[PDB]
């Protein structure tokens, strides 16, 4: 079991990603309760980074499964698969 | 032996958390010597994130101890337990 | 196989560090394609953080191998060992 954490704004919002048994899930905080995010993909290791473009949040999640890393992107309209490739 | 690293401010300040043999400890840099920080909690895995608000720094450290993630909060007066819960 | 991710600026730039087979390598995005960065150092675990001084990027990569963490710095003039020491 392995986690990644990011945050933004002043509230703040927090996202914590968890790799456990080859699935990555997301728990979210935006100032009230912790809830379950829409992020649900394969991998046994995860890292993440985020940035604001004005008020809009952008997140990149790096999900590693079987020796390969997939980038997942949030840009205000669901999780999309990104262009990242490895060595 | 696993690390998480965070930073803030113009200096910057840096914090590096290490999980080594089920304990998580902290080394700190504020613009001069590294020193050992107040953080000491149980875990084999650590992730962390931080933000500023009105010139004060807030840190959330996520400590995992087998099947369970525990949030630790720094808000300027000691490490307190946070509301984070997993899936 | 384990990763760390950082990002900066408006484009933004992203750097993803991957620890595998006791070597850490780096994949980079600056607004066009992904490329292989200059960073190449030993370690089985990796964490990273960064900040901008104006427009100038500073990166700190914490590479852990042999039960020991070495801080690697990017400050505009290649990758150098930093003053970080552990417990
Ligand atoms: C970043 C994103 O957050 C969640 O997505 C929901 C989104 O959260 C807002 C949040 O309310 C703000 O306070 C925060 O500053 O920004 C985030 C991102 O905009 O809020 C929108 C509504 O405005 C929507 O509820 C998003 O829901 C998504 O997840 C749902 C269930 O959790 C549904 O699956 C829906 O289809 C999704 O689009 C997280 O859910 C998400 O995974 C990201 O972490
Ligand atoms: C941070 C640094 O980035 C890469 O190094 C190159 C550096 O990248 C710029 C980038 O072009 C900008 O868009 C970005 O905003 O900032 C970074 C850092 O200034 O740019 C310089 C030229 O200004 C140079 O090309 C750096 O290349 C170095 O790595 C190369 C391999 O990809 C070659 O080895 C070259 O000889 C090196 O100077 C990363 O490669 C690097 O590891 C750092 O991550
Ligand atoms: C944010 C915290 O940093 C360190 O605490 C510092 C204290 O040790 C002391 O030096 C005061 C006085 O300026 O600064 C504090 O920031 C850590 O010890 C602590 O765990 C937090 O990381
Ligand atoms: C910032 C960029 O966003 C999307 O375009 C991804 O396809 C890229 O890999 C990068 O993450
Ligand atoms: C930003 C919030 O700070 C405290 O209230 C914690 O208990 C929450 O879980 C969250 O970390
Ligand atoms: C910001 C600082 O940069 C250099 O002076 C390093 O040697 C320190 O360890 C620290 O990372």
């Amino acid at each position: 079991m392995q986690t990644a954490a990011i945050s933004w704004g002043t509230t703040p919002s927090i996202r914590v990603y968890t790799a456990n048994g080859n699935k990555i899930t997301e728990r979210c905080y935006d100032g009230s309760n912790w809830y379950t995010g829409a992020f649900n993909q394969a991998g046994d290791n995860v890292s993440a980074t985020c940035w604001l473009s004005g008020s809009a949040v952008h997140i990149r999640v790096y999900a590693t499964s079987g020796g390969s890393t997939t980038e997942w992107c949030w840009d205000g309209d669901g999780w999309t698969r990104g262009a990242y490739t490895g060595l």
